[PDB]
């Protein structure tokens, strides 16, 4: 798709069985535990058209999802079934959808509706893909949560650190700032290995986080997650508990084993890992629930309570 995503849009959130208008002041912010609908109006090649994006966060419950069905179909009917439908999952947003925010990052708040209240020790992971689309995701305000490849955003109602990774980009730098903007707070530009005392004091305590040689390093052979090749941003949900996943991080290959996978799966997973390499490196095996900081690092906004 080629449109610049600066057309007139409207954004509802699924609340029970209805869609309720989201504050236009806050378009671009999204609760991860909530589904949304975006009527996007655009003119292009002399012809107007509409796009319905049906966004659904990672924590979004099945009843929410099922309700967005009726809602979408209704909305669609109202407009005379002309708009182009597209259901989207947190992290698999197409370029177009990510451009709908005038360059601003998509920020995703932990929690959502059932509207909760935001715990003001709150960590935010900030990652950009190749094309620059930037996502700002809220992780648990712990300490082993950080990684060198990203920029991160801390907050206490006292201090507000913009933690930079050594493999972070300007696009990742910017978006952290743009978050702080929305978050109404004043930054303190930290780098990796130059943290104040109060830093780790807010994280709960210093702990050697999601770090590695390929996560640390600067000039990016990107990560590549295979089931037994997952497209888009590498999410925790991407990890089917009844499967073995290959995570090739280029100078390392992991073999993530799902809790409920059969044996022969792990057995040829490994076999496949070996043939995958030798047809142009550690083959570290990791079990579900037992994820080393070096594994979890590559994922966008990992939860430990997740399962």
């Amino acid at each position: 798709m080629d449109d610049d995503g600066t057309g007139q849009k409207q954004i509802w959130r699924i609340e029970g069985s209805n869609k309720v208008p989201v504050d236009p002041a806050t378009y671009g912010q999204f609760y991860g535990g909530d589904s949304y609908i975006i009527l996007y109006n655009y003119r292009h090649g002399g012809r107007q058209g509409q796009i319905i994006y049906n966004w659904q966060g990672a924590q979004s419950t099945q009843d929410e999802v099922a309700a967005s069905a009726i809602l979408t179909a209704q909305l669609d009917e109202e407009l005379g079934g002309t708009p182009v439908q597209s259901r989207v999952v947190q992290g698999k947003e197409p370029a177009h959808l990510m451009s709908l925010f005038g360059g601003k990052p998509m920020i995703i708040y932990k929690g959502g509706t059932s509207q909760t209240a935001p715990a003001s020790t709150r960590l935010f992971q900030v990652r950009a893909n190749s094309a620059g689309a930037t996502r700002a995701v809220e992780v648990l305000p712990k300490a082993g949560a950080l990684n060198s490849n990203d920029a991160f955003v801390l907050k206490t109602p006292s201090a507000a650190y913009l933690w930079v990774g050594t493999g972070a980009s300007e696009a990742e730098k910017t978006g952290a700032q743009e978050l702080l903007r929305v978050l109404r707070a004043q930054p303190v530009q930290v780098a990796e290995g130059s943290e104040p005392d109060g830093f780790w004091e807010a994280l709960g305590g210093k702990a050697a986080y999601r770090t590695s040689p390929r996560l640390k390093d600067k000039k990016m052979h990107p990560p590549r997650l295979f089931a037994c090749e997952v497209p888009g941003e590498l999410m925790q949900e991407d990890l089917a508990t009844d499967d073995v996943m290959l995570l090739d991080t280029w100078d390392q290959v992991f073999v993530w084993v799902g809790k409920d996978s059969q044996e022969e799966e792990k057995t040829e997973a490994l076999t496949s890992a070996k043939r995958y390499i030798e047809t142009d490196t550690p083959i570290t095996v990791v079990k579900q629930g037992f994820e080393p900081p070096s594994f979890v690092g590559w994922f966008l906004g990992w939860d430990d309570d997740y399962w």
